[PDB]
C-alpha cells in the first residue's frame, strides 16, 4: 500500500468540511474509493472541496501537475506523468464535473493505486 499513515489526520478537518458543504457520505466515498463513479455533486465536488483544499487544482480545476507529484512517491512519478499526459487537461461543464470526468479517467487508467479519502 502506497498510502502512507500519515495523510489521514492531514486531511481530517478539511474532509469533516468538504462533507458537510456537499452533502457527502461515506458511503458515497467507499463507493468512488471501489472504483465506482457516478456524476452526482454530492462526491464529484466532495472531490474538488479536497483537492483545492491541497492547491492541486485551481478555481477552475485545472490540476496542478507539479504539486501532485510533489505529493507522490518516486516509484510512482513517471506513472502519474503518463496518467496526466493522458488526463490532462480536465474537460466537463463545472468544476464538480471536470473532477467527475479526471476522476473516471484516472481510476480506469490506474485502477490498482486509485484511491479516494
Ligand atoms: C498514477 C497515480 C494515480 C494517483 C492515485 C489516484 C488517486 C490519488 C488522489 C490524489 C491524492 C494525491 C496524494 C494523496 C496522498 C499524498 C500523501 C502526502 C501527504 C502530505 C500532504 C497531504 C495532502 C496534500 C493530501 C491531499 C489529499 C487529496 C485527496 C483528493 C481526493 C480526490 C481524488 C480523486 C480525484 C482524482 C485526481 C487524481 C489526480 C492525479 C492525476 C493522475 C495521477
Ligand atoms: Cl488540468
Amino acid at each position: 500500500d502506497w498510502v502512507p499513515p500519515e495523510v489521514f489526520d492531514l486531511v481530517a478537518e478539511d474532509k469533516a468540511r468538504c462533507m458537510s458543504e456537499h452533502g457527502t457520505t461515506q458511503a458515497q466515498i467507499d463507493d468512488v474509493d471501489k472504483g465506482n463513479l457516478v456524476n452526482e455533486p454530492s462526491i464529484t465536488c466532495y472531490m474538488y472541496c479536497l483537492l483545492e483544499a491541497f492547491s492541486l487544482v485551481d478555481d477552475e480545476a485545472n490540476v496542478d501537475e507539479d504539486i501532485m507529484l510533489g505529493l507522490l512517491p518516486d516509484q510512482l512519478q513517471e506513472r502519474a506523468q503518463s496518467v496526466m499526459g493522458k488526463c490532462l487537461p480536465t474537460s466537463g461543464s463545472d468544476n464538480c464535473n471536470k473532477i467527475y470526468n479526471l476522476a473516471k479517467c484516472v481510476q480506469e487508467s490506474a485502477p490498482d493505486v486509485w484511491f479516494v479519502i
